[PDB]
């Protein structure tokens, strides 16, 4: 499913993401935006071996299953196939978990390079939520 941006940030906000450790809801639409650009079947292959998934871009080095990343641990408990679904309930809730694992939302690059010191509020301005 390719959500639209206030259909996302709804999503989001249903599911608990704003101010979810401290992160307002624009940060985690512009988030999405940048790794996927609001696709659930977003994929990426990483240099590693491992592989991005769905809204967020998940990976299966850590939190993921897809069976194919040597030293995978798993810490979703999910095959990465579920993070491509028109439901976000597994991405959010494994996000959650990525997001409070030490370093925020450093542990999606995208966010820290495109997302991080920007006026994120942007992404949700319009929206009615």
């Amino acid at each position: 499913k390719v959500f639209g941006r206030c259909e996302l940030a709804a999503a989001m906000k249903r599911h608990g993401l704003d101010n979810y450790r401290g992160y307002s809801l624009g940060n985690w639409v512009c988030a999405a935006k940048f790794e996927s650009n609001f696709n659930t079947q977003a994929t990426n292959r990483n240099t590693d071996g491992s592989t991005d998934y769905g809204i967020l871009q998940i990976n299966s080095r850590w939190w993921c299953n897809d069976g194919r990343t040597p030293g995978s641990r798993n810490l979703c408990n999910i095959p990465c196939s579920a993070l491509l679904s028109s439901d976000i309930t597994a991405s959010v809730n494994c996000a959650k978990k990525i997001v409070s694992d030490g370093n925020g939302m450093n542990a999606w690059v995208a966010w820290r390079n495109r997302c991080k010191g920007t006026d994120v509020q942007a992404w949700i301005r319009g929206c009615r939520l």
